[PDB]
């Protein structure tokens, strides 16, 4: 029942600033902890450092706010 | 281990204009859901009109952000 951790999980990368929508999100339980991968979407005219910057802005909102979290990986693709 | 779930609910109350903190929390799982009574700090020179309505705000935030909470008792005292 991972529904209730997927959903914060994607709620708080959403409200980073540059986020166009979760593309991808795979969480498993290892032990009591998540590790998750996720995919987000920007603006395909961002440039590839600010692609990364809004990664890394995601990493930190996300495992701020979901303490389980220990192991996020996040990249992004061109999104309309 | 009801400390990551009353974390939250601290987080939540304490974003809400108009709330000086969290004086009081008691969460008890009834099931798997939690019912709780929480005390917040307002400013003394509010009405009580308005920290009814501040109540209200954090029962909405609260409730609205932590899934598993069936019952949100909010009052509020005085607090410089």
């Amino acid at each position: 029942h991972m529904e209730a951790v997927q959903n914060r999980i994607v709620e708080a990368a959403e409200r980073v600033p540059g986020v166009r929508g979760v593309i991808h999100l795979r969480a498993r339980y290892v032990g009591q902890d998540i590790w998750a991968n996720m995919i987000i979407g920007v603006d395909p005219e961002n440039t590839v450092e600010q692609a990364h910057e809004i990664c890394e802005a995601v990493q930190a909102a996300v495992c701020g706010k979901i303490r389980r979290i220990e192991s996020l990986h996040v990249s992004a693709e061109a999104r309309e």
